[PDB]
């Protein structure tokens, strides 16, 4: 019963289902001409992040297999009743939340879905001059978690989510964040503990700590452990729960320095012992400690060997 059409860019859009509830906005399911995509959609109060990921989106080299597709973004509406839109894909399996949450993944599955996922967030941090549309800066994603990770239908991982992420310019100190901050769950001791000047390395490392626990999540669902599979919970669920307080949080990680279980009887096959190993790297308490994204991706590579 729908003729009525919305319209991006002089081309006509319907919505189908809203799918998912961002920090910032809640995300639809919607068709694009013959193609289904998905719309983000802000209230005006958080225009700031809306504005922060068009920019980020709009960097010299931000397309990429593993970065989710930007298709556009526009404020809507009129100056009285106003609502901001940005428009990326849409990928059918969710996140890796989602996914992860419904399905065990098998030593292949994990290679695949880890190494697209480092490929990604090692392209996000890498400064690349001599680009055709520019300079691509070094950026920092500031949310780095299961849910900000999509799957293609083959299991290829994009990153999505960049209302909070944070470019570098090597002439420049860090810019201005607008006091806002990542999910709890995710953060490092030296972001719990109020730490602050963190400069380009120190944003990265606050990154990689959360990929740990993004890889941790991937490991635990995945068949090559030498014993049974539990259902999925999210990182440091067992220990605080689903809704955990930052004081909860700071206890957990600052004060107790505890990190989700490495089973040991997940290390038997050879792979999975250097993934653990890989992992511990990457959430150590000391930032200067923890393996770049690159080091990651290497070490994905070294473990499909
Ligand atoms: C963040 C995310 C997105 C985004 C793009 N695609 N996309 C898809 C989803 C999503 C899609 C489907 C979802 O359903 C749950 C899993 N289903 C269950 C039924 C069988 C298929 C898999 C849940 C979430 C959420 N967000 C996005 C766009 C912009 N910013």
């Amino acid at each position: 019963l729908g003729t009525e059409n919305l319209y991006f860019q002089s081309m006509p859009l319907q919505l189908l289902e809203v799918k998912a509830r961002g920090r910032f906005g809640c995300v639809w399911k919607a068709q694009l001409l013959n193609e289904y995509v998905a719309v983000k959609i802000f209230p005006i109060q958080d225009k700031q992040s809306w504005q922060n990921e068009y920019e980020v989106y709009s960097l010299p080299g931000m397309k990429h297999e593993n970065i989710l597709q930007f298709i556009g973004a526009e404020k809507r509406g009129t100056s009285v009743d106003v609502d901001l839109w940005l428009i990326t894909a849409f990928h059918e399996k969710g996140s890796l939340s989602d996914f992860l949450k419904a399905n065990v993944v098998s030593w292949n599955e994990l290679c695949h879905i880890a190494e697209t996922m480092a490929r990604g967030l090692a392209y996000l941090h890498e400064d690349i001059p001599g680009l055709k549309d520019g300079h691509k800066p070094a950026i920092s994603h500031r949310d780095i978690k299961s849910k900000n990770v999509l799957l293609k239908n083959n299991l290829t991982a994009c990153i999505a989510d960049f209302g909070l992420a944070l470019k570098f310019e090597a002439g420049k100190s860090a810019g201005d964040t607008h006091g806002q901050v990542g999910t709890r769950r995710y953060m490092a001791p030296e972001v719990l503990e109020g730490a602050i000047n963190f400069q380009r390395d120190a944003f990265l490392r606050i990154d990689m700590y959360a990929m740990g626990l993004v890889l941790w999540e991937l490991a635990s669902r995945c068949t090559a452990a030498d014993g049974p599979v539990d259902e999925y919970m999210l990182p440091f669920e067992e220990e605080i729960g689903q809704h955990p307080s930052l004081e909860d949080m700071q206890e957990v990680v600052v004060h107790k320095k505890k990190r989700p279980v490495l089973r040991d009887y997940w290390q038997k096959h050879a792979g999975m012992a250097m993934l653990c190993e890989t992992i511990e790297e990457c959430w150590d308490h000391d930032a200067e400690a923890r393996l770049s994204a690159g080091c990651v991706g290497e070490r994905i590579t070294q473990m499909q060997r």
